[PDB]
């Protein structure tokens, strides 16, 4: 015989390891024995918080680990027949730069059926695929969706068709410890959750010059409107409702054209609901009430009466839809910022992660 079982120790890192990613906790496990002592400190001797399972078989760090750190791990395992100790030292990732993600809509919000998930970064993302792999989106009832990038810093996720009311969406951006390309690592994680509200779709038909608001299939409001003139027409397509303003100042000089010129004007506008990054609003237009419902006079915006503008402000929420049809203009760019739904699904599905 002359045989006795000796405790063994195994860990999620190896001694002398470099480039260890902080996207996972570090653990230590005991076999044929139990953990009698476990400690972990950084290069400065500062300890790391951990937790020991009741059976004493598993120890794991409970706080996220830092970059450019050198950690030292000590662990002793005692058993019915022997003991074993190990000291392991490893070096974590050394980023060249960090990037902080920003997600919308906000946590706990109720949004319309056109609202996509948006993850915006504060730096360029050289490895879009890694960014997509690190973003976990849960839908209930489950529905298919896909990623698509609007620029080098913001990516969007949405299903093929408009959301179904009552759908719960949970977004987990787990980019901490992930190399997003060229040494660009995630500064932190993000966790937001939102819900899909009632179906609200408003249709602006250039043939009738009417903006018709439908709530769950029923017409509830019919607004005379004056859209962009033949020289600066309103583009057809689908618009996602964005920010809403009791009032907002629309410049002109911000576009490079001086106000004191033929095609420039400065004005403060009431009851303005943004529906494109390019500057298209549903807003109060006292000056064109006579034209509304007849002819187009704006620069692109959907002019309506003051009372209808305030109504739109009060009855529309972020994510609702505005559809423009039968105008002399082209189609709203798919990567406008609020024109996601104008990209054919097959082109969106395929993505552009390269
Ligand atoms: C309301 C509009 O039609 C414009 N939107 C905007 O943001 O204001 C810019 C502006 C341009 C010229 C004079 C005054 C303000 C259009 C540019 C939106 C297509
Ligand atoms: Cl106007
Ligand atoms: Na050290």
């Amino acid at each position: 015989q002359s045989d006795l079982l000796v405790p063994k120790l195994t860990a999620s890192v190896t001694d002398g390891a470099v480039g260890v990613t902080v996207d996972a906790p570090v653990s230590v496990t005991a076999a044929d024995g139990v953990l009698a002592a476990v400690t972990m400190v950084n290069d400065n001797g500062r300890p790391v918080a951990g937790r020991l399972s009741p059976d004493g078989l598993r120890w794991s760090t409970t706080e996220q680990l830092g970059y450019n750190r050198r950690y030292t791990l000590n662990a002793t395992a005692l058993g019915l027949g022997g003991a074993a100790t190990r000291q392991l030292t490893f070096q974590t990732s050394s980023p060249a730069h960090l990037t902080m993600p920003y997600v919308m809509p906000g946590d706990g919000e109720v949004v319309g059926v056109g609202e996509p998930v948006a993850i915006r970064f504060d730096e360029n993302i050289a490895d879009r695929g890694a960014a997509e792999k690190a973003i976990k989106i849960t839908t209930n009832p489950p529905v298919e969706g896909a990623f698509y990038w609007l620029n080098n810093r913001e990516v969007r996720w949405r299903p093929e068709h408009f959301w179904k009311p009552g759908t719960a969406v949970d977004v987990a951006v787990n980019t901490y410890g992930v190399d997003l390309g060229e040494g660009m690592f995630g500064e932190d994680n993000v966790q937001t959750h939102f819900t899909i509200g009632d179906e609200v779709i408003a249709t602006a038909d250039d043939n009738t010059k009417i903006l018709t608001v439908r709530v769950n299939g029923e017409v509830v409001k019919s607004m005379p409107t004056s859209m962009g003139k033949d020289s600066t027409p309103t583009a057809n397509g689908i618009y996602i409702v964005g920010s809403r303003y009791k009032h907002i100042i629309m410049d002109s000089s911000t576009y490079g054209v001086p106000v004191n010129s033929p095609n420039g004007y400065r004005t403060d506008v009431d009851w303005a609901t943004q529906i494109s990054y390019s500057g298209v609003f549903v807003h109060s237009a006292p000056w064109s009430v006579g034209a509304q419902g007849h002819t187009n006079t704006s620069h692109g915006c959907l002019n309506v009466s003051p009372s209808n503008a305030q109504w739109f402000y009060d009855h529309v929420k972020r994510g609702d839809i505005v559809e423009v049809v039968n105008t002399v203009g082209g189609t709203l760019p798919g990567i406008d910022g609020l024109g996601d739904w104008n990209i054919p699904w097959d082109q969106w599905r395929a993505g552009n992660a390269k």
